């Protein structure tokens, strides 16, 4: 009777022994565990403040540290989240704010500072410190760009061990930083005051190390603004009164919000009005509004908890585009201005966005720029394929003679070199060396004619044939060929970097071939006269294997700009990235275990010995119901494993038809993109043939400078032209910077109209019948 | 005492540490705990008026 | 109230609590608090964690 049926099922099941004196703050519940030695980095991870004082006011150090880990008295202070010792030092015990970096950028042994050690560990109430020190500006380091040394960062951290109260703080203050410093707008200066007032009532529990005066913990940064909240409640309610007058149909951040009622500040998360608030303050700063959509998206993908936003930013980025109508629009939102120089399509590039350039106006910008003569258009065509056909066997053929000629002519010629810079205009068919397309066609013709050449090489080998058949003219031609590859590659490793490299998935196939074929040709020389044995020689046949598949898997690169053979390189490709390292290493565990298990059944016995050792009984492979038992365990096994592949077969169709199904244009087109904006920062050679300018720009150069001195447009023997930038439309001068202006604020105040309307919407759709019950209140009322 | 136990999955261990807070604790989390619930029973008694 | 909710869900298999983004927060930091589960997605983390 003295239970209940509520006690029996839910509280707590054991008797336990009440400690006498056990804390729960996060100090000072482990003086058990780490001590109490007295050595300012045990006073900082257990929280005594007097303890800290007096052991410095009369000892020992502030920046001593353990062992193992380089832990500081600092780092161990935030690792327990002991902003009150934090706090005691900035205000006393330092000066010079130059030490008050140093002695929080300080290091660990794996390369944490002070905001990542207090990052992945959720510690609100002292990541909550530091990001009140930077925007006073104690901080002369921007203690949170930093990275350890496993390319982590503060947000990386909070991000990856799940600390969602953490990540919304981090992710604040760099929508903070965002909008600028120093400007007079009355509605950028609200938007600073909603954020920093954002962290100020979130932190609000975080006295200070004393009685003092509560200086709660963002008294000197919203006090730096200068926006009165009431004053400026009422500009917008004069401005929004009749239609508008911040120009922008309305106040443009301000709506209803009638009133609710009960019957029967607090906007503390960051909601997607927060998020607008920004986007629509950083236009009228004079930010790309195109830029912000993409930075703020950035900042979401690598928060991780946040996919209501992510999905809501990606709907923007597409919404700002199509309201964008021609072409003449798309490229004024785009476009770097002499203002603000900030690029969104080779950021958009940059950060591997799927969504922006798979688009049909990004997709246009790009095959404006790489095609302009239409010779796609000529292969829908009856009277267009058989033409089409013969200009390139015949320009290949012309691109066979005077291609080495010019190579060399480039570096001792001076008028040639001026013939060709006749491009980075208009560029038409006059001069096909510097229209992007036809680059890359000269580019599949030197590769189709790589695997031709290759595979005549191991139909045509003869065998009876002596030791000049490891150096021949044709064996060695194409062991130079894969000689020039593997230093393009190094040029293309360190010119456009490792993440956009290892981003192709051709890049490999490039290096692999080379250098088994390279291997190939070493090897034979060595296994024909100085060691001849079969047991190196049998690697030799086995390269050239491995080097011959490659070439013919680098072939179905021709059809990569073709639709419907387009996406299936792609389907095949992320099929091999996403699906195959996570299959192959369960049907290793599947198959490794049915092998083991047929050599435990097939299993050889000896029953023929009266001595020692007559006989042994035959099993075969690997009366007395002898061979049913073993064979009725052989079926069972092969029918549970044969059933336990289909079922992981079914797991991969099932895989890729959710990609082929959704995802498989967007995965074409964003190749594309990536394809024509490869070959427009690109020159005109060939992998047989840079190595051909790569010897005479070691010397045509120099030539030059010895005797000339300052020539100038010498050859430059790096890759990937950084002057020019990506398309012709970049940065106007004059009449084109007064047109595109009036371009991208008549788009983007149609956008943000049109953002402010269907957010209102879903306002007043969940909360109808609370505006019909403030137009029944009023009875009430008045 | 303090034998060790013939037994894994110790129950002579609250499974967190946070767990019964005797002290001046208890009257911060009573509190806090007040705070939080009195806060969601007001957005029931909002969203069962709409 | 010594009525714990945490032990209880897990108790009745509680998919929808169990799995919040708070309380996924909770075991966190006692199972892993260090992140070695993250020394994986680096060359740093594979070696020296290996
Ligand atoms: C056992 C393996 C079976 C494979 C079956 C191959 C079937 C060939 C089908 C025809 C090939 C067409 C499609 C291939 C195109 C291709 O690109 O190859 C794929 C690549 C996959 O990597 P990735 O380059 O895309 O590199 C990725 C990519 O860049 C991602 O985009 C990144 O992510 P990101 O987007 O964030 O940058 C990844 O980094 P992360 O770690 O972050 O994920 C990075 O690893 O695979 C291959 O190239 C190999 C495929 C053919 C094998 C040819 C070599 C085999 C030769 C051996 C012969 C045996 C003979 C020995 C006995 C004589
Ligand atoms: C290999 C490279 C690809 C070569 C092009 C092969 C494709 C066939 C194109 C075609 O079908 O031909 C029609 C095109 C379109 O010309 P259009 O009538 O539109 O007006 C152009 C007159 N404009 C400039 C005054 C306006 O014209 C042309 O491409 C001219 C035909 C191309 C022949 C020389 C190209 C040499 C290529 C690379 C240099 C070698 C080093
Ligand atoms: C002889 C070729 C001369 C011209 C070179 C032509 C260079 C070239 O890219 O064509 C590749 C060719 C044809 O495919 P192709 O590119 O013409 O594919 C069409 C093309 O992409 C159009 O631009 C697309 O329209 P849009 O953009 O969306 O508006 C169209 O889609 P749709 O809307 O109509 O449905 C596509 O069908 O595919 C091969 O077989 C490989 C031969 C490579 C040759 C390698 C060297 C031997």
């Amino acid at each position: 009777k003295k239970p209940s049926d509520y006690g029996c099922q839910l509280h707590y099941k054991h008797a336990r022994v009440v400690e006498p004196e056990s804390t729960t703050d996060d100090g000072m519940k482990r003086l058990k565990d780490v001590g109490d030695k007295g050595t300012l980095i045990t006073a900082a991870e257990l929280g005594l403040v007097d303890k800290y004082r007096d052991l410095k006011r009369a000892g020992q150090d502030i920046l001593t540290c353990d062992w193992p880990y380089h832990y500081s008295s600092i780092l161990y202070a935030c690792y327990g989240n002991q902003y009150k010792i934090l706090q005691m030092v900035e205000r006393e015990f330092v000066g010079s704010t130059q030490e008050l970096t140093a002695m929080h950028t300080t290091r660990c042994w794996v390369g944490k500072n002070s905001a990542m050690v207090a990052a992945y560990q959720g510690h609100l109430e002292t990541m909550l410190y530091i990001i009140d020190l930077d925007m006073q500006g104690k901080f002369t380091e921007d203690l949170f760009k930093q990275r350890d040394v496993m390319g982590k960062n503060a947000m990386m951290w909070a991000a990856s061990q799940g600390h969602t109260d953490t990540i919304e703080v981090l992710l604040v203050r760099s929508l903070y930083r965002l909008l600028p410093e120093d400007c007079a707008d009355p509605l950028v200066l609200k938007t600073r005051w909603k954020l920093v007032s954002l962290l100020a009532d979130l932190a609000s529990h975080c006295r200070d190390y004393d009685p003092g005066c509560s200086r709660s913990f963002f008294q000197e940064v919203l006090a730096s603004i200068k926006y009165d909240p009431v004053e400026g409640a009422r500009q917008e309610e004069a401005a929004a009164a009749g239609g508008g007058g911040s120009a922008r149909e309305g106040a443009a951040l301000h709506e209803p919000t009638w009133g609710v009622d009960d019957g029967e500040l607090k906007d503390v998360h960051i909601t997607v009005r927060t998020l607008q608030g920004v986007i629509v303050s950083a236009y009228r700063a004079g930010m790309n509004c195109m830029g912000v959509i993409m930075y703020c998206q950035s900042l979401l993908q690598q928060a991780r908890y946040f996919d209501d936003l992510v999905a809501q930013l990606t709907a923007w980025e597409v919404k700002l585009l199509d309201t964008c109508r021609n072409k003449q629009e798309v490229q004024a939102i785009l476009a770097p201005t002499e203002d603000d120089p900030s690029e969104p399509v080779g950021y958009a590039l940059a950060t591997f966005d799927k969504a922006f350039l798979s688009h049909k106006f990004v997709q246009q910008i790009f095959t404006e720029k790489w095609d302009t003569m239409g010779v796609t258009d000529y292969t829908k065509s009856l009277f267009g394929v058989v033409w089409g056909g013969c200009s390139l066997v015949v320009a290949f053929a012309a691109w066979a003679t005077i291609c080495p000629l010019v190579v060399v002519a480039r570096s001792f010629l001076s008028p040639v070199q001026d013939f060709m810079m006749r491009g980075k205009v208009i560029v038409d068919s006059r001069f096909p060396w510097h229209v992007p397309l036809y680059r890359w066609l000269l580019t599949q013709c030197a590769l189709i004619t790589f695997t031709v050449l290759l595979s005549y090489l191991v139909f045509s080998f003869d065998p009876s044939d002596p030791v000049p058949a490891s150096v021949a003219p044709l064996n060695t031609f194409l062991a130079v060929w894969c000689a020039a590859i593997l230093v393009d590659e190094v040029q293309e490793y360190v010119e456009e970097g490792r993440a956009e490299y290892m981003s192709s998935g051709w890049n490999v196939m490039d290096v692999t071939m080379a250098l088994s074929y390279i291997l190939h040709y070493i090897l034979r020389i060595i296994a024909v006269r100085v060691t001849d044995n079969l047991n190196i020689l049998l690697v030799v046949n086995d390269l050239l294997a491995a080097a011959a598949l490659m070439a013919w898997f680098r072939m179905v690169s021709v059809f990569e700009l073709s639709s419907a053979i387009g996406p299936l390189i792609q389907m095949m490709k992320q099929m091999l990235i996403k699906d195959v390292t996570r299959f192959a290493l369960l049907v290793l565990v599947i198959l490794l275990g049915f092998s083991v298990g047929m050599e435990a059944l097939f299993q050889e016995a000896c029953i023929e010995r009266d001595p020692t050792t007559n006989e042994c009984t035959k099993y075969t492979s690997w009366f007395e119901q002898k061979r049913v038992t073993g064979v009725i365990f052989y079926l069972i096994f092969a029918i549970v494993t044969a059933i336990l592949l289909l079922n992981l077969f079914i797991a991969m169709l099932a895989d890729t038809y959710t990609r082929v199904s959704t995802q498989a244009m967007v995965e074409f087109r964003y190749r594309k993109a990536k394809l024509m904006a490869s070959y427009s920062r690109r020159d005109f050679v060939c992998p047989p043939f840079n190595l051909l300018h790569l010897v005479c720009a070691a010397v045509g150069n120099g030539l030059r400078r010895l005797v000339w001195g300052p020539d100038g447009f010498t050859p430059v023997s790096m890759r990937k032209n950084e002057t020019v930038p990506l398309f012709s439309w970049y940065f106007p001068q004059g009449e084109e910077m007064r047109q595109v202006v009036v371009l991208q604020r008549r788009v983007v105040d149609d956008f943000l109209n049109s953002n402010r309307v269907a957010l209102f919407r879903e306002k007043l759709n969940a909360e109808l019948p609370n505006l019909v019950h403030e137009m029944l209140k009023q009875k009430g009322k008045g």
